[PDB]
């Protein structure tokens, strides 16, 4: 085509193509590498990507984002009823199947998730048509390993829907272990285990490849723990030093929450490379300026608990995997929170010493592989 490599996140997609024995990954209309996996409804217009994110805070209701924990799946599954009651979009039931509802030019209208994953397939069917200047049809898509039929075959049909097609279906911890190269024959069998920690979910995925054959031994994690996690201990941190400060709680202020929330992610990243982080927001709450900053240690123990329980779905693998600690090959650093320095000490320390293949973006490596998949089967 060339064919791409596209990882549909939870949070963020992106996508690679595969040219010259190098995998590129595209960079959006923005410059970004990685592009929210948001869409969102005005009385005039669909945005989708940075621009549906971009406006979350003043259009919660008819932003639509976690299509990923919908699609394949019953009305009536507990996950589904479980995570409705947190998303301030609604919900809906048609005939069994979920969809989401939400105003669009002033009527009601409803998606399934397949659709919503279709416009963000679209979007980083478009970014990569941009960058290559050609027509961009054939596509890996990828998914989480736990993923079922159903959730395999939703997310097959986004794709189609969003005009590629899907030459595969391949999983998240299998991507990110071609994206460095370990389904390369090496004689006997290798034991990989992918650390995998996103913007909402940890994955932890123990492989097992020979002749370039994958098999899953085990998985383990937690469906609700990711980035966006330290994201809210440190607003929680922040709204307490302003209401210490200026004696105001900003908590009901929706607006303020999510300035806030932002200016907190941001400084979550400069903190994996820098000791420091200052946030300025202008006008936070009733024009009062907010200007701080928070150190690496603090944010380290804002989330302790959280950094340090990634531990046990690591041990839990390795037991369900029957191996031990020291039969693990390669350990594959996978999710953009795996670029926090606390996580990758705990990992390293964990396996004593043992070092992180982490030279590929981590937030990166799952389309990387897909687009190495997809120039393959191409
Ligand atoms: N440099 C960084 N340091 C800490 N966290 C990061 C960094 N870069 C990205 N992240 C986090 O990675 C998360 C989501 O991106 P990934 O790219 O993880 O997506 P997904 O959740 O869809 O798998 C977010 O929580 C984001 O803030
Ligand atoms: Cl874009
Ligand atoms: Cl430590
Ligand atoms: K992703
Ligand atoms: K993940
Ligand atoms: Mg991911």
């Amino acid at each position: 085509g060339p064919a791409v490599g596209i990882d549909l996140g939870s949070t963020y997609s992106c996508v690679g193509v595969f040219q010259h024995g190098k995998v590129e990954i595209i960079a959006n209309d923005q410059g970004n590498r990685t592009t929210p996996s948001y869409v969102a409804f005005t009385d005039t217009e669909r945005l989708i990507g940075d621009a549906a994110k971009n406006q979350v805070a003043m259009n919660p209701t008819n932003t639509v984002f976690d299509a990923k924990r919908l699609i394949g799946r019953r009305f009536d599954d507990a996950v589904v009823q479980s995570d409705m009651k947190h998303w301030p979009f609604m919900v809906v039931n048609d005939a069994g199947r979920p969809k989401v509802q939400v105003e669009y030019k002033g009527e009601t209208k409803s998606f399934y998730p397949e659709e919503v994953s279709s416009m963000v397939l679209t979007k980083m069917k478009e970014i990569a048509e941009a960058y290559l200047g050609k027509t961009v049809t054939n596509a890996v898509v990828t998914v989480p390993a736990y993923f079922n039929d159903s959730q395999r075959q939703a997310t097959k049909d986004a794709g189609t829907i969003a005009g590629l097609n899907v030459l595969r279906i391949i999983n998240e911890p299998t991507a990110a272990a071609i994206a460095y190269g370990l389904d390369k024959k090496v004689g006997a069998e290798r034991n990989v285990l992918i650390f995998d920690l996103g913007g909402g979910t940890f994955d932890v995925s123990i492989l097992t490849i020979e002749d370039g054959i994958f098999e899953v031994k085990s998985t383990a994690g937690d469906t609700h723990l990711g980035g966006e996690d330290f994201d809210n201990r440190m607003v929680n941190h922040f709204i307490a030093e302003f209401k210490r400060k200026h004696k105001k709680d900003i908590s009901e202020n929706k607006r303020a929450v999510r300035r806030l929330r932002t200016a907190c992610e941001r400084a979550k990243r400069t903190l994996s490379s820098s000791t420091q982080a200052s946030i300025e927001i202008d006008s936070l709450y009733e024009g009062i300026d907010f200007y701080t900053s928070i150190t690496r240690a603090r944010f380290e123990e804002l989330n302790a608990d959280l950094f340090r329980g990634t531990l046990d779905p690591v041990e839990k693998a390795l037991r369900d995997a029957k191996l031990d600690k020291s039969q693990i090959h390669d350990i594959v650093l996978v999710g953009g929170s795996t670029r926090i320095p606390k996580i990758q000490k705990l990992l390293q320390d964990f396996f004593n010493g043992k070092e992180l293949n982490k030279s590929i973006n981590p937030d990166e490596a799952v389309a990387y592989g897909a687009a190495v998949q997809a120039a393959i089967l191409s």
